[PDB]
């Protein structure tokens, strides 16, 4: 049966590093058949909506609301889900996401200040009962993601944000992972070798637990 594994966390985390362990110990374990998604993105739709969302002053200088910012994560959210996605998990593909719904309660939730109970409203009225099989939030600290993407080059609008947004959206991503089985935080704040580690194994158990 076809699985939605996502991974999680703060720029900076290691979202591709993690995601290059996943498919190795899966593809170790007979998993071969897997689709990635990336969101915001995944669509035509879903990457005009990203550059909306990300580009610095991509609507001059009007400041794009925190509302209208969860609605927009949404609706690209949604169209990447039930036009690739879901079609994919039916077609008995895996299907491996960088980010989902987690990364808007932790920072539209957390960063932002949206109301927890609001956003779970939206999400139920827009995704209902979906949800990724098994999540993957890699925790690190906000000085060390903020650190490595300031390496990387630009800053997105979003990551240009302070070192409180950041706390307080590190702080929720565990708070809600504190509370869902499915959804496995990784000490993202050790060696390479051990967070190497730490995914393989996590994986590896949850998969034989099918």
């Amino acid at each position: 049966r076809s699985k939605y594994i996502v991974i999680e966390g703060l720029e900076g985390a290691g979202k591709t590093t993690a995601r290059n362990v996943v498919v190795e110990t899966l593809e170790q374990l007979g998993i071969r058949d897997m689709v990635f998604t990336r969101e915001p993105g995944g669509t035509q739709l879903a990457e005009k909506l990203r550059s909306l969302l990300l580009d610095i002053k991509s609507v001059g200088d009007e400041v794009i609301t925190d509302k209208a910012e969860v609605l927009m994560f949404y609706a690209a959210r949604v169209q990447l889900v039930e036009t690739v996605i879901k079609p994919a998990l039916a077609n008995g593909t895996w299907v491996i996401g960088d980010r989902h719904d987690l990364s808007t309660q932790a920072y539209q939730g957390g960063g932002r200040g949206i109301d927890q109970h609001m956003l779970a409203t939206l999400r139920d009225a827009v995704l209902g009962d979906f949800r990724p099989d098994l999540t993957l939030y890699l925790d690190v600290t906000p000085e060390v993601g903020l650190k490595r993407a300031r390496a990387r080059g630009e800053l997105d609008r979003i990551e240009q944000e302070s070192f409180d947004f950041f706390n307080r959206t590190r702080a929720r991503y565990l708070e809600l992972a504190a509370q869902d089985k499915s959804i496995h935080t990784i000490d993202a704040t050790q060696p390479l070798e051990a967070v190497m580690d730490a995914i393989r194994t996590t994986v590896t158990h949850w998969v034989k637990e099918l």
